[PDB]
């Protein structure tokens, strides 16, 4: 009984934006915001992975109206006020050079998000999606692989795994399984949700381990840039013995680049054990546990 489409394209959802935050901190790269919406009086439920649309004011240069930007979203079901009245969003501003004219520019919808007001109106339709949803077993395992703000799902399902007062809300999932986040963001500034994640290691040592890929500031043994990949290969047959687990889920998203890479080294580390991982993998994606969200 998973819900979808409680509201379509064509009659969305109409919320008052409650607030919007800045995760970027001072020296970081651009901006990423924690938006929150509110959720009274509609029927707007959703679930831990899913996605929401949001449409933007105004057309396209063909006269079109806007059409919806997908976004992961970035609370539990409840909300981040745990009272089922809230939705959370976690958007970068896009923003780049005109590949032959040099200009600056800016993305439609995460503009219009980003620099969002408290109080304003917005268009939202979903919830869509059933690829990254959460299992109900408390002794499942969970990998996440989260670059950029790829990390949203991934805050949905730490949060109900692990903040008081989700635990206090749901006394049918108290979580006991093992959990490993792999984050990468180009800097220190730019660890989106920094303080609550290591707030989380800190209180769980067990049940949580948290790893950085930190772009700009670390370099792979081989020269470059510390990726997703990097880390991934570096810890590789822990990772392999750890999926091998029936009870494992996996879940990674953000840049599809990272994908190739995932796959070498969980393939090096496989085949040490005569296994073919791309069969194992195809396996493991009919029985529901890779999860995979890129964009
Ligand atoms: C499933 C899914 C989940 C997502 N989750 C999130 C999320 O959680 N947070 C988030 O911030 N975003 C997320 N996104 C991306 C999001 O939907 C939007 O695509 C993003 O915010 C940009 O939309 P925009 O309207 O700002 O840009 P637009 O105005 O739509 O512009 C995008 C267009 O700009 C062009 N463009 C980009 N770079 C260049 C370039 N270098 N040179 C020339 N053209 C270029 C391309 O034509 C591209 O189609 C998600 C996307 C999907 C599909
Ligand atoms: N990461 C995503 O979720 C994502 C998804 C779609 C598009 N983008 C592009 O990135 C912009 C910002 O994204 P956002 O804040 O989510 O992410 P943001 O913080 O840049 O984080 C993205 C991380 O991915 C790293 N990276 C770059 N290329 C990679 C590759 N091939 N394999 C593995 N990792 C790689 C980046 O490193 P360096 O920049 O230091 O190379 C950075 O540390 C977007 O506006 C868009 O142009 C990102």
């Amino acid at each position: 009984d998973v819900p979808v489409n409680l509201y379509r394209p064509n009659a969305p959802f109409i919320g008052k934006v409650i607030s919007n935050e800045p995760l970027v901190k001072e020296g970081g790269i651009g901006i990423v915001q924690h938006i929150k919406f509110d959720l009274t009086g509609g029927n707007l439920k959703y679930i831990e992975g899913q996605s929401i649309g949001i449409i933007p004011p105004g057309v396209d240069k063909n006269g079109k109206p806007e059409k919806l930007r997908l976004y992961a979203i970035a609370s539990t079901r409840h909300g981040d006020d745990v009272d089922d009245k809230t939705i959370s969003l976690c958007v970068r501003q896009l923003e780049y050079k005109h590949p032959e004219s040099g200009e600056t520019v800016y993305g439609v919808c995460s503009t219009y998000l980003t620099h969002i007001e408290p109080g304003s109106e917005v268009k939202i339709t979903g919830p869509v999606g059933k690829e990254m949803l959460l299992p109900d077993d408390p002794e499942a395992n969970v990998i996440m692989l989260a670059t950029g703000t790829g990390i949203a799902p991934m805050r949905t399902y730490l949060w109900r795994m692990f903040k008081d007062a989700e635990r206090a809300a749901n006394p049918e999932y108290q979580f006991k399984g093992f959990s490993w986040l792999v984050f990468g963001v180009p800097t220190t500034p730019n660890i989106l949700y920094k303080e609550e994640l290591e707030e989380i290691q800190q209180k769980y040592p067990d049940n949580f381990r948290l790893t950085y890929a930190i772009s700009r500031e670390q370099k792979n043994p081989q020269g470059g840039r510390m990726y997703i990949q990097d880390r991934v290969a570096e810890h590789a047959d822990e990772l392999w013995q750890l999926i091998k687990n029936e009870k494992t889920h996996t879940y990674i998203c953000g840049l599809r680049g990272m994908e190739e890479g995932i796959d070498a080294a969980l393939s090096a580390a496989a085949a040490k054990e005569g296994v073919t991982w791309s069969d194992y993998q195809k396996d493991l994606k009919k029985a529901g546990r890779w999860h995979v969200e890129t964009y």
